[PDB]
RNA sequence: GUGCUCGCUUCGGCAGCACAUAUACUAAAAUUGGAACGAUACAGAGAAGAUUAGCAUGGCCCCUGCGCAAGGAUGACACGCAAAUUCGUGAAGCGUU
């Protein structure tokens, strides 16, 4: 039934008020894992996973840095138990990197020419209104 | 998108600045051709009588094997009027100069 947790210590103080929605985000991830690929291209079928992973991480990020509604103990519990991404949070604290979808979309080893994805280009600098879905992510303009 | 703006200046909008700077064999396709060693009919082991161990040779024939081992019927093929340059003696008969 649970997330089966790997601490065996009781979860920290503010846990019971963020638990319905974390379990609701977790239910949404288990739906996306089982969606049968039919008219969903070979790269398009992994787009829900990066989106919900972004969503869970942004949820804990919004409660600890913006709303300030979680202590260090509860926050680091959620990172250890796999509800947030420590590395994606770490990029959102950088200056320009603040709606970043994926860690793939800034990885320069993953591209042909050693560069980011066009996901990361500012939308003013494309100048035309071309519509873009990043192949890694499905993103339409982080930046 | 975020933040700083002793920016207009409200907490609404806009202005400037800074940071952030180019994914993808681009398909969820449309097409396009070639193969298998299975049946189904005909077919039956090389060495000058017969029964036969084999080891090679050669390459527009390959198979099993990691193999520069070893096997595959000695793995198979090989069975061919197998003619390559280059001529002359002697006698006789007929016609001709
Ligand atoms: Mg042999
Ligand atoms: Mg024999
Ligand atoms: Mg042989
Ligand atoms: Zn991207
Ligand atoms: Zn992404
Ligand atoms: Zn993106």
């Amino acid at each position: 039934m649970p997330k089966v947790k790997r601490s065996r210590k009781a979860p920290p103080d503010g846990w019971e008020l963020i638990e319905p929605t974390l379990d609701e985000l977790d239910q949404k991830m288990r739906e996306a894992e089982t969606e049968p690929h039919e008219g969903k291209r070979k790269v398009e079928s992994l787009w829900p996973i990066f989106r919900i992973h972004h969503q869970k991480t942004r949820y804990i990020f919004d409660l600890f840095y913006k709303r300030k509604a979680i202590s260090r103990e509860l926050y680091e519990y959620c990172i250890k138990e796999g509800y947030a991404d420590k590395n994606l949070i770490a990029k959102w604290k950088k200056q320009g990197y603040e709606n970043l979808c994926c860690l793939r979309c800034i990885q320069t080893r993953d591209t042909n020419f050693g560069t980011n994805c066009i996901c990361r280009v500012p939308k003013s600098k494309l100048e035309v209104g071309r519509i873009i879905e990043c192949t890694h992510c499905g993103c339409r303009g982080c930046s």
